[PDB]
């Protein structure tokens, strides 16, 4: 009632568009076969129409939806008996000749409730499934959800509302975390971090007894759609709440207070997940406080959970350097710290990698660590909350990217080694391994602040489950479920969303140099903004050029942390790809690009016409008046109008700054000012 | 015990400067003469180690000091007898050959206090009171102090620790109060606003019955000093505390309220001084909300507060404005706006000018308001805390710099016009009008933050009660009452003071340009931090050149606010001051300064030799170790040590950034990062 259904409407069907079914045939009454049958019958019932009974034996002679295991079943067919992950389902309609009956058959319940999911999904978007004969397995075995939610009410970097899980330094009062579980779920994601991974002070005390009841019954909610529970927390928890003097790893008192922690939560949480750190802080003890490396601090927490089957998920978070040194590259830093401690890291630790090795830019190249350390699981993370994307005020479908970077081929072990082999644990046997993503929701309405981010979501959990999905396919989905199956709203909006991300990078940042922002908040242009930080985050752009040489003949010589196939195309100028450019090379403005275009005419072109098809975007939504209800209608043209303002002050503020710089007028003589 | 005397110190004298006294004669027995006493006993005590017994009668035989009004004396000399002004008084030593007396001839009991205070300030200078004859009257009527303190303990722009008037949205629970006090009146301050004039949702209840018996007991401190007390207030009071539904000064209702409110305050506050106001705020309604011009706004509440003798002090604030718009300038508005409205405001009204048209930058030239409004009271802000002067991390005596404004000739009314004419009323014959400092002071034990930085609250008090005092004398009177009479330490310290501010200015912005430094917390360099914002605090430079065209021939025609004779010196390219060439110029790096210096070249040369200044004031500082107590001594050194190392860095961003855009090298070959 306060907030939207999203993708999971189940919006009612004509007369000529429904199913008959008498029963549903729950062969289990497990926690998640309980929340699995709601599902099906509130799914049903809204699209339908129909009620069928729950019943625990098959009806021979009644049209029925059976859901089982392979345990539960009398005849286990050979499709089914090629299931091997835990998660994995099959869906098959019986072909006998008498009732229909679908079977939808999971290697775990957890796999029955993706696979009645499926089979919900399958019904939204009006498929036949007269003769059905599907088996899906998960790619990634960790699909996770970090949040950045404070317990005082706010999230970091969140851009819809505030936290639904918190208030006042408390928990909420839980009928929507439930209902978030249900989206999660329905996209296969089976992980998340509740709290923010920069841990303050009442945040800290969720690992212990005053709030651990609370973070329990959150957990319970979870675990009923085969959802794991993980906790951020302040490495320096022996210090602030331990009572002890040091927070050193490998002080024995430390080493221990983790263990009776660790213990302790499991009291409460018996199938809790695990740790997310982010270990040294710059106002707390951390293990390079004590000249302890990431192997021994992670490690430690590792020995905490391994008698429990926790992970520790920990966030390659490697600050200060000066702009003035230029052979000092961020860039380089992760992979630096990280590649050298490959195979001394416990089994149960997992590096967090972001996909890009800065900072969630509108473009970066893919983090160098992938398929660089064969002996250390690796998660990639990316960020669905917009940050520097858009901030959900700006349109910006991420899927597009994310498949960028997960089909991105490192060579790790010669043609075939795309990142999401990495990930997956399939290039080098990672026996916990996968892909998280920042949280993109709040308390707003509509969840993500802007209706069709509610996409990013939606489509991150797809991309968790199968990479190898279509961005294209991934869209349609999404909109067919959410805004309905009409020809003209099915093919605009999944335009909209298919050329987002472009049209924002147009009028951003150019040639995947990145930033450009505003500091602080990190929202609009402000092309020097960080340009004289300590952050690293530099462009050099000067009268004549701009660009990093992060070259090895003459820049940092980042571009040899790639296998040499992808080095050696970066590492020349004339093989660099024209969008990563600036990220790897310093370059005159009067460059010419494989566009045919000069660096600096690239710019003006891209922010001049970005604002155009920004533009268009609202033109086109304008154009479903009367196909979408009024306030989703308005919601979203409201945003449109938003970016289309802000992009203009993109473009004029970036023209501006590179013709102030380089002196070089618009080929096309449109309007900059001076 | 928890903080410092500052420039009341008292030190003991050596047995051969001593002074011999057994009387005090207080003629009088009012709540300031109780203070004075007071003052005197703990002066002379600590000082001299004497305690002469307070009477009420001339002991004809005892070395005695007189305390008395006019109407005290028994023979009224001809010096006295000239005083015209109540806060004014006569100090001479008594011609006879017999007892030595002094005497201290007020006006009234406020003009006793500062004789009081004057007398001491002599003896704490180690001067000759054999045959004193000395008669004193304050140039400005009012000396006020700005406090931007917020009730949850923050100031706003506050650099020196906490507030010492609130904490936890509630009044601290008053010793410092008193001393503060008393530092303000030693110096003549006769006027204090206690919160910040950005009123929030707590401080908007100061004028309520839940507070005022709070604000009362700090009014009755105050008073006995002869501080009286403001508050700043809420425009939409009316509204938000009143239960009105607006808050249009022209509604009859809201007209009541205020009158009400008035009258309410007056009941616990007898001698309440007025309000302090900013009046429209962009999320709460004011006389622009409802399309009232600044006269009905102020005027309304001019006419609540004048059956009880208040007075309004209307803050001439004038926020978004495009960038791209080089016909638009900020710098204009204040002129604009309040210009035409001269002679439409209430006699009680007083409307507050900052030095600049701009904010308090390093160097601003003379805001035009200063000498256009004869038929309006004026009264000039200046900024105490170091908002852009370094917040009391970097040095910078403002004393010079305020001399500078004070100085000022209008030519309002031909030559001998200067803006200190305007603002004491004697140009144009003010009812009310005068000066005001935003007080730099808080919780940390120096009040100041910087130790050095008690110089500016004593130095504005100095110049606020005479603004023809040298820069030199009062530097001197602060260090030798602050540090004693070392001539080494004296000679340093002042030699410290008067040069600060000129080496601050050398490594920030250029030629009266301003800004150039981080947005929001405006510390450090950050030369485009502001460059593309809606703030109007632009500096235009290229490639070619820099500046603000500010020119009738060609700019925004800002030169025309200001009379023919200043006019004409901005108007011309080449009789335009350099030290505010750019912000009325806008020329090619190339452009030869009367100095010699091209424009680039002199930002290399200021920027260089700024930072060998800054490491010039600390050596100086070193070497007077052994000579100033351990504690303060290393209080300022680590503050200069700051300061050098924050120099080098505005010196580098600074430079680079206009290599990088005017191509052109140091002259000089010094070391500028590419």
């Amino acid at each position: 009632a306060g907030y939207e259904p999203c993708w999971l409407r189940y919006e009612r069907k004509d007369q000529y568009s429904r199913l008959r079914f008498e029963e549903i045939v729950a062969k289990r009454t497990s926690p998640i076969f309980q929340a699995v049958v709601e599902e099906l019958q509130k799914g049903l019932r809204s699209m339908m129409e129909i009620e069928p009974q729950v019943v625990q034996e098959v009806n021979e002679t009644a049209n029925s939806i059976w859901l089982g295991t392979l345990e539960d079943e009398e005849f286990e067919r050979p499709l089914e008996g090629t299931l091997v992950h835990p998660e994995g389902y099959v869906i098959r309609s019986d072909v006998d000749d008498g009732p229909f009956r679908i079977y939808i058959i999971g290697k775990t319940d957890a796999g029955v409730l993706y696979g009645v999911f499926h089979f919900l999904r399958l019904l939204q978007m009006g498929e036949n499934i007269a003769q059905l004969s599907i088996i899906e397995q998960p790619k990634n075995r960790l699909r996770m959800i970090n949040h950045w939610d404070n317990m005082d009410g706010s999230i970091e970097r969140g851009y819809a509302g505030r936290s639904i899980f918190f208030v006042d330094d408390q928990f909420v009062k839980n009928q929507r975390i439930k209902d978030y579980a249900r989206l999660l779920a329905s996209v296969g994601i089976n992980a998340i971090s509740i709290n923010n991974v920069n841990v303050h002070k009442t945040e800290t005390k969720l690992i212990t007894d005053h709030f651990l009841p609370d973070v329990a019954e959150v957990a319970d909610i979870f675990r009923t759609y085969g959802i794991k529970t993980f906790l951020s927390i302040n490495y320096a928890s022996p210090i602030e709440i331990g009572g002890l003097p040091t927070a050193d790893p490998l002080d024995p008192e430390v080493r221990r207070w983790w263990k009776e922690t660790a213990k302790r939560i499991y009291q409460y949480i018996p199938d809790f997940g695990g740790f997310v750190v982010k270990a040294d802080s710059e106002f707390r003890p951390g293990p390079f406080t004590y000249g302890r490396d990431h192997a021994e601090g992670a490690n430690m927490l590792a020995e905490a959970l391994a008698p429990f089957g926790g992970l520790v998920i920990w966030r390659c978070f490697v600050c200060q350097q000066d702009w003035r040194d230029r052979t000092t590259d961020r860039a380089k830093a992760a992979y630096d710290h990280f590649k050298p401690l490959d195979g001394q890291f416990r089994e149960n630790v997992i590096l967090q990698i972001k996909n890009g090795p800065m900072d969630f830019q509108v473009r970066e190249p893919v983090s160098p660590l992938f398929g660089a350390m064969p002996k250390t699981n690796q998660m990639m993370q990316v960020q669905i909350t917009q940050e520097y994307t858009g901030q959900q005020k700006h349109l910006c479908f991420l899927i597009p990217q994310w498949k960028e970077v997960l089909d991105f081929d490192t060579y790790a072990k010669g043609k075939g080694s795309e990142v999401k082999k990495v990930i997956d644990g399939s290039l080098f046997d990672y026996r916990y391994s996968g892909i998280a993503g920042v949280s993109n929701i709040g308390s707003d309405p509509n969840w993500t602040g802007h209706t069709l981010a509610q996409a990013n979501l939606y489509g991150f959990g797809r991309l968790a489950w199968n990479p190898d999905l279509s961005a294209e396919e991934i869209a349609n989905e999404w909109v067919v479920q959410t805004f309905g199956d009409d020809s003209q709203v099915v093919e605009t909006i999944s335009w909209m969303l298919l050329s987002s991300w472009r049209i924002y990078e147009n009028y951003t940042s150019p040639l995947g140099v990145g930033w450009m922002v505003n500091p602080g908040h990190h929202y609009g242009p402000n092309v020097d903004g960080y340009e004289y930080s300590h952050w690293g985050t530099y462009h050099y752009a000067d009268r004549d050029g701009i660009g990093v040489d992060r070259t090895v003949a003459t820049g940092t010589g980042y571009t040899a942390q790639y296998f040499p196939e992808n080095a050696a195309m970066y590492e020349s100028l004339d093989t660099c790809p024209d969008e990563l450019l600036l990220f790897f090379h310093h370059v005159p403005y009067t460059h010419r690009l494989h566009s045919g275009e000069t660096v600096i005419q690239h710019i003006y072109n891209t922010h001049f016409e970005g604002v155009e098809q920004a533009k268009q975007l609202r033109k086109r939504w304008e154009q479903l008046k009367g196909k979408i209800d009024e306030k989703r209608y308005h919601d979203v043209l409201e945003r449109l109008t938003i970016q289309v303002e802000h992009a203009k002050e993109w473009r004029d503020v970036i023209n501006t700054y590179f013709y102030r710089k380089s002196g070089i007028d618009d080929q096309y003589g449109r309007k900059i000012y001076r």
